[PDB]
């Protein structure tokens, strides 16, 4: 039934954690590839730069602070109503409103006004000149473009009424926290999709997600956009021996790091020389080759090398228990017994991983009982990855897996996020000189010579590391298991799509 049921509709399934959330994109809570199937920007920025899209020329100023877009005239939301210079215009300004939820992209900062020239002529206006504009409206969030119909007394910072975009699939029956569809759009104006139907599947990882990826229930599976892979190896290894399924890895694309917060001043670990001990206590060549089974190499520093403008090898603490132990007499954290204590209380610290995710779960079980032959109750505790993002927003944890946000982001925008409330400024906020590197963060994205540049980014690193904010472990790739006869899956430059709309021959 199920494999070839779906072949026979042209049909993909996925199975998935978590459901798609809140599909407005000018807000940061839906599902990213999800909303990359429905929705598009003004450009794409691709490994050969940026390439048009809904813009299909457009002119630059000769003091860079006007950018005018000539739009396709071929463009209809998936409400029937038409694209045009006055849409972009809605858009661009219901997003500007909300301006305090994007500061982490400078190009919300700059924005001065949006001016329709004629119909399928928009003006974008910014108060100085700022070459990664094109880069940066070629996001996923937030400048992408809803139908004006939808939106909300003029506005979208509040909601939309329904979820209408301009891209290859709509969006179309969705129960909560069940199943979502991505219907193909008949209407779509480029290259149109020669799947009918992507359905989100939600369910728990583990065996409950292998054993319907066997039946064919759900017949697709890639790591979604919190870096969860609801398939472990030998998960992949047992669909791959039913000669029913592939899989594909990408390039890596990211660092996995555990996230240690110096805001929480209720807890040893806002004091700086316990978290540079613990940063000595973290194996990653041995998680990386016993924990995560070679899948994914050792990350010796926040940013690799092949990521853009990391010109340097900045190696961060090496696992070294002896260093650890003297740091944390150091602090007053004295063994009295193994246990480690200070006026009276022994070291706690707890930590937050993604239940769903089976490898940060033998990572957080891993480090728990290294910690305990070194006095520290490591608490662990499996969550949604939801709600591992918002206690990365409140502050309210001590340790928590996480990961950097990829080729498209490192090491620009995710620098930015270090003071970014939806970023990592929980976790940075216990720096005595925050102000002077989160100065040095806004300065950096002002220097036009890249070494001067690269090297700034390089005193910022320097400090956080110093720190001890981020404990960087593997590199992440994105991983697909996929039908074997369906053709054309690849990979683009953001872990957080997948070119459904290509993809083909079931
Ligand atoms: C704006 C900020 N970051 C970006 C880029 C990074 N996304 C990853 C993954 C993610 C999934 N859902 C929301 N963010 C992250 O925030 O860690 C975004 O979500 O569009 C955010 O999530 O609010
Ligand atoms: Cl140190
Ligand atoms: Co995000």
């Amino acid at each position: 039934m199920g494999l070839e049921e779906k072949k026979e509709n042209k049909q993909l399934t996925y199975t998935t954690v978590k459901d798609i959330g809140d599909m407005n994109p000018h807000v940061y809570g839906g599902s990213m590839s999800a909303e990359s199937m429905i929705y598009e920007p003004l450009v794409r920025n691709t490994k050969d730069g940026i390439k048009p899209l809904l813009a299909k020329k457009w002119d630059v100023s000769e003091d860079g602070k006007t950018y005018t877009f000539h739009l396709r005239d071929d463009v209809k939301f998936h409400d029937g109503t038409p694209f045009d210079a006055d849409a972009v215009k809605k858009n661009i300004d219901a997003v500007q409103e909300n301006k305090k939820l994007h500061s982490w992209l400078k190009i919300s900062t700059l924005i001065d006004n949006v001016k329709v020239k004629d119909k399928y002529t928009v003006e974008l206006n910014l108060k100085e000149a700022y070459q990664p504009a094109l880069a940066e409206l070629a996001m996923p969030r937030p400048y992408v473009f809803v139908s004006p119909k939808d939106f909300k007394n003029g506005t979208t910072k509040d909601g939309v009424k329904k979820f209408d975009g301009t891209g290859p699939f709509k969006l179309g029956e969705h129960k909560k926290d069940e199943s979502a569809d991505f219907n193909k759009n008949d209407q779509y104006w480029g290259e149109k999709s020669k799947l009918n139907k992507v359905q989100a599947k939600v369910m728990p990882a583990g065996e409950t997600a292998f054993l319907s990826m066997k039946k064919g229930e759900t017949n697709f599976a890639f790591t979604d956009d919190r870096g969860t892979d609801s398939l472990d190896k030998d998960s992949l290894k047992q669909l791959k021996d039913t000669g029913d399924y592939q899989v594909k890895r990408s390039q890596p694309m990211n660092t996995k790091m555990l996230v240690v917060n110096s805001g929480k001043k209720d807890n040893a670990v806002s004091d700086k020389t316990v978290r540079q001990a613990i940063g000595h206590m973290v194996n990653r060549d041995k998680i990386a080759k016993e924990i995560l089974d070679g899948q994914e190499k050792p990350a010796t520093q926040l940013f690799a090398k092949n990521v853009t403008d990391i010109n340097f090898d900045m190696p961060t603490r090496k696992y070294d228990l002896k260093k650890a132990e003297s740091l944390l007499d150091e602090a007053g954290w004295k063994k009295g017994s193994d246990v480690r204590q200070k006026d009276g209380k022994n070291l706690e610290m707890a930590m937050y991983y993604d239940k769903g995710s089976s490898s940060q779960k033998e990572q957080a079980e891993y480090l728990q009982a290294e910690f305990k032959k070194m006095g520290i109750k490591l608490n662990i505790n499996g969550e949604t990855s939801d709600k591992i993002a918002e206690r990365r927003t409140s502050g309210d944890y001590d340790l928590m897996f996480n990961q950097t946000w990829g080729l498209l982001y490192d090491p620009q925008s995710t620098i930015a996020a270090f003071k970014a409330k939806n970023g990592y400024e929980s976790a940075t906020s216990g720096i005595e000189n925050k102000d002077k590197i989160y100065n040095s963060i806004d300065d950096a994205f002002k220097i036009q010579n890249g070494k001067e540049r690269s090297d700034a980014y390089k005193n910022i690193l320097k400090q956080i590391d110093d720190e001890g904010i981020f404990i960087p472990i593997s590199h992440g790739s994105m991983t697909v298991v996929a039908p074997k006869d369906l053709e054309k899956v690849s990979f683009t430059q953001s872990q957080y799509e997948l070119p459904f709309n290509e993809m083909q021959y079931k």
